[PDB]
DNA sequence: CATCTGGTACGACCAGATC
DNA sequence: GATCTGGTCGTACCAGATG
């Protein structure tokens, strides 16, 4: 439930989801909608504006509020977002998820070697003084791909790793909490700090790749116990 | 100038770029604001919300809005109310944008073959239909990679990609113009489309992180000159 | 409570689109 | 122009946070 707004929010992106205001359609007189909801005009807005900038609706002057197919205009900052809609089809998102600051680290990874290996040193350093249990570990990870991602030397990584932190480190405060990763992502992170000073660019899609599905083998194992919208 | 919530906020970020409300500070009253900027309180608010979400700001109830360092709260969403103010910097930009469209297109069309050859098809044929001028051929070249990451099966490549469309078109509708760079770019495409039929997957990251800085050459020989 | 700061509520009016 | 639809305005009031 919540205040007006956020009612009216929640209930809007319901609406969407569940094909009653569906995707490619106009949607009501921002009077009408708003009388039908229960808030007031002005408060209406306010949501309207908010959600046309993550991606949902496309508002022009006269031209009448019109839906969208997120997919078509929505940044990684809708998953989160996302997950909490589709509760069924969650392992699936994750997956990607997962298998994407994967693939792209590698990239970045290597990059912020040649260009600022002495940050990207900085970086890796901070596992150091880290806490021990999973939430402050999940945060530091995060946080080391992200320092990384601006260290590559080039921010667009950052802008992205950023939209991630959301559903990337719920994961996190969660796959994390078994120490046995913990263990994986520490190696794993002293076992590349030593390349800026071995400066074995190589020796990282190597790696990375095995330690998506070195921790994700550790994931898969913590999950074996427990509408609109499309793309293509 | 424009409308009130257009220059409204148009102020408001601008304000935080040049420091008049630096990151981490807070930010004037929601009355003391609107009086300050010539816009209602309504208005402003609307403003505000819009913000938020991109990023800047940090509303909470009874606490007042703080300003923060977009540069941890805010996604490609900006790459284009950036480029816009730092007009300064732009190509070190732009040359990271492409510098990143490109080494990330490798991981997901690589993908994208393994997993529905059958639809990155139907995709690097759109580039027959098309059209020459550069402003429609703009709209492929980004609709390709685009097309390419969804039927890459991991759609959040395509959020991505996505979150670029903005900028990324810019530069197509200026790079593009320059025939020898639309050729270089079919030959491109079509020489993709033949590789799925070809399956001959450990041919990718060649081309591409060639193509990259071929495109690029072309486009670097274009700027130097205004 | 006094008083900051944000959140809502109406109601009259301005402005782009349309045919 | 007649009339959809979104944009602005102002004001009086409600609600969370803090001394
Ligand atoms: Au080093
Ligand atoms: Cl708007
Ligand atoms: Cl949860
Ligand atoms: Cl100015």
């Amino acid at each position: 439930a919540q205040s007006p707004a956020g009612f009216a929010e929640e209930y809007i992106i319901e609406s969407i989801w569940n094909n009653r205001f569906p995707p490619g359609t106009i949607l009501p007189a921002e009077r009408e909608l708003s009388e039908l909801i229960g808030v007031t005009r002005t408060t209406l807005r306010e949501v309207l504006q908010r959600l046309a900038r993550d991606g949902w609706l496309t508002i022009q002057h006269g031209k009448p509020t019109k839906v969208n197919n997120f997919w078509e205009t929505s940044g990684l900052n809708i998953l989160e977002t996302l997950a909490r809609l589709d509760h069924e089809s969650v392992p699936q998102l994750i997956d990607n998820l997962l298998s994407v600051r994967t693939n792209i680290s590698t990239i970045f990874i290597r990059t912020a070697f040649r260009q600022h290996p002495d940050k990207a040193q900085e970086v890796l350093a901070t596992a150091n003084e880290v806490a021990d249990h999973a939430d402050a570990f999940a945060e530091l990870d995060y946080n080391i791909f992200r320092g990384l991602a601006f260290a590559s030397g080039n921010p667009i990584y950052g802008l992205i790793l950023n939209g991630m932190k959301g559903l990337y480190t719920r994961i996190g405060r969660h796959y994390f909490a078994n120490p046995e990763a913990r263990s994986l992502a520490l190696g794993f992170y002293h076992k590349l700090s030593a390349l800026c000073s071995e400066g074995a660019h190589d020796q990282v899609y190597e790696t990375v790749r095995r330690y998506g599905h070195e921790s994700g083998e550790i994931w898969h194992r913590m999950q074996k116990n427990l509408l609109a919208i499309q793309g293509r």
